[PDB]
């Protein structure tokens, strides 16, 4: 799995969007569930290329975003 | 569907978050369909082991919620 | 055809497109036609509910009648 | 919802039908209400592959007649 | 978890297990519990079906009774 | 990577290859840059099984080859 997986990530208010090459989902997904609450992500959803995530409590949209960026 | 499906419930200003193990999301989301717009629900969307459930206008998540535990 | 398509609503975080079981994903392929300079952010279908969410600029509102207008 | 299948073939074991991205659910829901008195053992589908199963007292070739029956 | 599980049957290549709806991939993992050495090759579960296939050293029959078994 | 691809057998019916948890949409896609020329039917994948069947006057063992050369 290599960066070449991830297309492309952008946020709004409510979720920080992932969005990767076909089929690549669940498995740049699985990367972000490593993380986890404490530090930042209270959840996340892949679909086939498309990635929503969404910040826990004390956490802004934008502060999910920054650490995605560190994890990947 | 047993009560060991779900793993966590925890949410935020946009969703609730509600963790099950690696394949019962779609099963557990199926009881969350249950339910419709009138109880708060707009949506629900399962991924593998991730369930993301929003709220309709007039309900908040705090409430989504609420209603989810006691479904549950 | 259209009629998989039950019903369009929102809220403050995104819309939800519910679908007949299994149509998800290939309406939620439809929303993909369209792409950030026209509000959609990006858009997950799981069985029969696709979440779409708005770009910076728009809004839940002009992302949901851009949805009716694409349909 | 006929373009959406592209493809429909078999072999000594299954049924292997193609179709267009995210329509595999759907094509598949559709051979779901045959079932076993029909031939199908079972039917799943991927993202664009369904791979179906004629059942004990039944051919591939015979279920690939049928599916195209319902088709 | 077993009411879940709607039927099982089986032919000359693989075991249909039939669950309700979303069930599929989690009576799949329990089947993935199993592996190679109790003559399962590997799983796959759609949404609502799973098809598994022996290993070399067993046949259909024997899978669907060692799947009877887990159940 | 294919380092995501786990394992790979065969039967008498299909090739089965065992990759990391949620890989088995993306590889399945790379034995989608084949087909039939090369010998495959279809190939149907779960969220870390992967089933490929060989298709007309090819053989699973001539596949399972192949799916390694393609590895
Ligand atoms: N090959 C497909 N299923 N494409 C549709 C994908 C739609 C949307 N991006 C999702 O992840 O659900
Ligand atoms: N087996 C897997 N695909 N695991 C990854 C899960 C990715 C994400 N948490 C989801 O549930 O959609
Ligand atoms: N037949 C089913 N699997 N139903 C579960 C649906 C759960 C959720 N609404 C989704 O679309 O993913
Ligand atoms: N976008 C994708 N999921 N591509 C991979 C498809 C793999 C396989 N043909 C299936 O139907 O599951
Ligand atoms: N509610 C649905 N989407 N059902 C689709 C069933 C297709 C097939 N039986 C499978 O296991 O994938
Ligand atoms: N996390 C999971 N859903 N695991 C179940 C996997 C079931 C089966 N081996 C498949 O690939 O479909």
């Amino acid at each position: 799995p290599l960066k070449n997986l991830v297309l492309d990530i952008d946020y709004n208010d409510a979720v920080v969007v992932i969005h990767t090459s076909p089929g690549a989902a669940q498995l740049i997904a699985r990367l972000l569930d490593s993380l986890g609450k404490a530090e930042g992500i209270l959840g996340t959803i892949a679909g086939d290329d498309t990635i929503f995530t969404t910040p826990a409590n004390g956490f802004t949209v934008k502060d999910l975003y920054e650490a995605i960026l560190e994890l990947f």
